[PDB]
């Protein structure tokens, strides 16, 4: 599936990522469009042989399970191909725990040098929210 701007805006908002760590909703929702372009089926391999799953990208080597990342850990305890329903839950809840690690939403490249510091509220402009 291959979410509308604010379509997922609503359903991150809805499964709490609206300001959850203090990253406002608009983060999440341009994380999103830089890492998937709303498509919660995309994939993409790293040179390290991981993969990034769904609308977050969400990587193998630490936070899913794809069975072909040799030394992986599955901390949110989650096959990767549950990253790439249509129905974001999981993957906002991985997202969730990602966000905490550590180094914020730095964890997303693209939402440290395509986001981070920009007006991310346009991102969430126009939705009924
Ligand atoms: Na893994």
């Amino acid at each position: 599936k291959v979410f509308g701007r604010c379509e997922l805006a609503a359903a991150m908002k809805r499964h709490g990522l609206d300001n959850y760590r203090g990253y406002s909703l608009g983060n999440w929702v341009c994380a999103a469009k830089f890492e998937s372009n709303f498509n919660t089926q995309a994939t993409n391999r790293n040179t390290d042989g991981s993969t990034d799953y769904g609308i977050l990208q969400i990587n193998s080597r630490w936070w899913c399970n794809d069975g072909r990342t040799p030394g992986s850990r599955n901390l949110c305890n989650i096959p990767c191909s549950a990253l790439l329903s249509s129905d974001i839950t999981a993957s906002v809840n991985c997202a969730k725990k990602i966000v905490s690690d550590g180094n914020g939403m730095n964890a997303w490249v693209a939402w440290r040098n395509r986001c981070k510091g920009t007006d991310v509220q346009a991102w969430i402009r126009g939705c009924r929210l």
